[PDB]
């Protein structure tokens, strides 16, 4: 529940003029800018690199859910969503009564001579993409750029800017209306589910109710996600589903975004605008794509491996693309799983062979999708579009448990055990592969103990001098 | 559809008097003033200059479609369109019925001595707007036609007056399609379905021209506009002569005014006969009779103020304006495109001023496909210009999207990413990654770069202290 008190902003567009709903909205520039700037990452100090394997594995398993890097498509989707929300409200001006009547009035005023100039001046969407591409998370982050509920004191309008409905696994069209009321309740503090969402009602009545409630709480955008989950058998076949969605758009009267997979596009082939959420491309315009390189370089810094390689090889990045094929779940999944297996086996360095072992063993269920993308054949890609890696969370727990069962110790882990203060161990890990640990650690401890006041930044050159003299 | 119930007006002309189709039309001064006076554009404040490059670039890419400066050829075309539409209705007055019978009756009156003065005579004007692609013909046509209501309903006569109909030819065009698309366009303006009923692939062009005539006179059509004549395939339509016949026949079978918009290469179809009237949408000329053209000066100065750059050149220089004309050669698409693309290049490069070198750089990198035509315009050779008159820069909107995406990437680059790209060697990046936590980026990257620039072949191990020494205190 996100409520805010409305502040009306002077726009530069005549259609938006004196429209409280658009004026209360954040500026289009902000929503476009915030799409580029609003990223989430992890707080990794060098101390976290020194910690135990269980602790570091727990931290690694959080990259899947606490790391977000914006890309080019995110800005495009943000502008599209903002244009939808503002455009959906251009017709709904409470004071601008009639659109056609103003045309006649202006034509009359021109014919009389009151006006010396006048201009006779004179929608849903479908986000289709493979699973793991990043549709749902991108939607969540883009919607965080807006206030979900904006209250206007000048009236009693409780504006609900955005509402997202996810679809149940093996779901039905019946459940979408009920979940609409549920989501509005959870995002507004109301209890429409108890009253309107009752089994006695039919879909038609619930559709009208959805329309009325969305017009009372003027709905900028309605998001229905994971429509791939909707069961064709229960929903009544591809056409029926299609018909429902079409009708649902006209009744509610708000812009509607449907998010699904290329297989769910088979439902809509009898007809909505379609924007595609394609996987990351390594070669763009006959040239290496810098977005892929930037994303992999940023993700590389979330690497809690002691014998790690700080610089990303072209080899490792390109095998990463080969296995992942640009779908962003399998990118992050491959990174995390490779780090876990490295923790398990020692050899805490990511190689192409380690990535290949992870791909061969832990990512078998999504292979038919990936190879389909490798083939470029649209039918195969559509067929395997819904494929995901089941029970990945339990598997991450299992691999972390395997790490915990390890009674062995790496040489670097031993050396960190011998040294005591974090700064000492930081100096070690910084220089541990350019010098032999056996002669490295004693000099570090001697220098640190003999200069308690001296800063670690000042102590590093001293240890360097002693090492080379 | 823009459907309006007629409100009649008193025009001062006797010939226009009590003619519903002209009286319901908006006044001539309004139509001429409306296109000229309306110069609506983006309003930019000093605050907007001091803003993020993403949002500034967003505003910059909106200049192409939100900037319109009315110019002389536009105003002449507006007046001519108004005169054409109004003039074409004088012989179509509903009151002046049984025109030939009146003639007979008038004759009879004269032949009885009742009438001492009568005149026997038997006004579908035609226009050919010839200009290079990118001059601004379509935008001017759209803005002129937006000052008019497309459909006016006459309650007394039960007649749906279609003021204007615009047909856009396809990239490989047949004179068939034009005919068909007529109906399609009408079916969009009215509620009709003439395409489903009358106009089908089965019927021939000659039959469909007669159907066009019948339906255009039922819904009295002030103006038929066929735009992008250049796109028509001369091998698919049967040759220049046949094509010409079509238009001539169309102007004579249909009693409505017709406007054809095309390139200098499409004039070759009509060059056999100077009929058709010709308006030439020449590019903006730098000099007028040996002295500067204030049209060029005004257009460039007005567009120059729509500049979201911090260290902007306070006012447009003669050097920069002369380079701007040299590259663009007066074609308004290239002017605005060069301006916008150069602003996006300045934002991407981090600079906040427009240089002549920047304009030349964008011209050479981005506007390659149109280079022949522009060069031809420098030569002044008519045939050479006509050959390349149809040239259009392709996919510039996707390139604007790519440019502002690249601008977005540099803005949101992490300080680590900026440093790793500024370091030229793997060793330097390894050193930066080692020392990033306890040392500041201001000295760290330059110190490493100069340390490797003065000891070119030297190991990382030996060069770590030298970088450290200069950071603590060193040469
Ligand atoms: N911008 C991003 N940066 C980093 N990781 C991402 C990003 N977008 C998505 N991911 C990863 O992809 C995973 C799956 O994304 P999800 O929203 O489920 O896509 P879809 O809905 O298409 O299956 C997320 O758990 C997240 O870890
Ligand atoms: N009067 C004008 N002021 C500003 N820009 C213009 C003007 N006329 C045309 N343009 C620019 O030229 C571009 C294309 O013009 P267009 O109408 O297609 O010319 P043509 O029909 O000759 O190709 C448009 O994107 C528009 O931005
Ligand atoms: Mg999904
Ligand atoms: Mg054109």
């Amino acid at each position: 529940a996100t409520r805010i008190q409305a502040v009306y902003r002077d726009t530069g567009v005549e259609a938006y003029r004196d429209n409280p709903f658009i004026e209360a909205l954040p500026p289009l520039q902000e929503s476009v800018n915030s799409a580029a700037s609003l990223k989430s990452s992890l707080q990794l100090t060098s101390s976290d690199l020194q910690k135990s394997r269980v602790i570091r594995a727990h931290t690694i398993c959080r990259i899947p859910d606490d790391y977000f890097q914006p890309l080019g498509t995110h800005l495009l989707l943000s502008e599209r969503i903002s244009v939808m929300i503002r455009g959906g409200y251009v017709g709904r001006n409470p004071k601008t009564g009639d659109l056609q009547k103003h045309l006649q009035n202006g034509y009359e005023r021109v014919q009389t001579g009151e006006l010396e100039t006048f201009r006779f001046e004179e929608q849903s969407l479908l986000l289709i993409g493979c699973s793991g591409s990043g549709k749902t998370t991108s939607l969540h982050r883009i919607l965080a750029t807006y206030p979900q509920v904006i209250y206007h004191r000048e009236l009693n309008v409780e504006q609900v800017v955005y509402l997202k409905i996810d679809c149940s696994h093996n779901g039905s069209l019946k459940e979408i209306c009920l979940n609409f009321f549920r989501a509005l309740d959870r995002a507004l503090g109301s209890n429409y589910e108890r009253r309107y969402g009752l089994k006695r009602h039919g879909i038609e009545t619930m559709l009208a109710l959805m329309s009325q409630i969305a017009n009372a709480h003027v709905l900028g955008l309605l998001v229905i996600d994971e429509i791939q989950h909707l069961s064709r058998s229960r929903s009544g076949g591809s056409q029926e589903m299609l018909n429902f969605f079409v009708t649902m758009v006209n009744i509610i009267g708000v812009p509607v975004m449907l998010i699904g997979t290329p297989k769910a596009r088979e439902i809509f082939e009898a007809d909505f605008g379609a924007i595609f959420w394609d996987p990351i491309q390594q070669t763009q315009r006959g040239k290496p794509n810098q977005e892929w390189i930037a994303f992999t370089d940023n993700l590389w810094q979330l690497q809690l491996l002691q014998r790690k390689d700080a610089l990303l090889s072209d080899e490792v990045r390109d095998v990463w693309y080969e296995l992942s094929q640009g779908v962003m779940d399998i990118v992050v999944k491959l990174f995390v799983l490779a780090q876990l297996r490295a923790l398990a086996l020692g050899n805490e360095r990511i190689t192409a062979g380690l990535l290949r072992q992870v791909y061969q063993d832990e990512l078998k269920p999504v292979h038919p999708m990936l190879e389909a993308l490798r083939s470029g054949i649209p039918e195969r890609i559509a067929r395997y579009s819904d494929l995901v890696v089941p029970e990945i969370d339990k598997r991450l727990i299992q691999l972390q448990l395997d790490i915990a069962a390890i009674q062995e110790q790496t040489p670097e882990e031993k050396a960190l055990q011998e040294l005591d203060t974090e700064d000492q161990r930081h100096l070690y890990l910084m220089l541990k592969e350019d010098y032999d640990s056996s002669l490295l650690i004693p000099t570090i401890k001697k220098a640190f103990s003999q200069n308690p006041t001296m800063t670690r930044q000042k102590l590093l050159p001293l240890v360097l001098q002693w090492l080379m003299e």
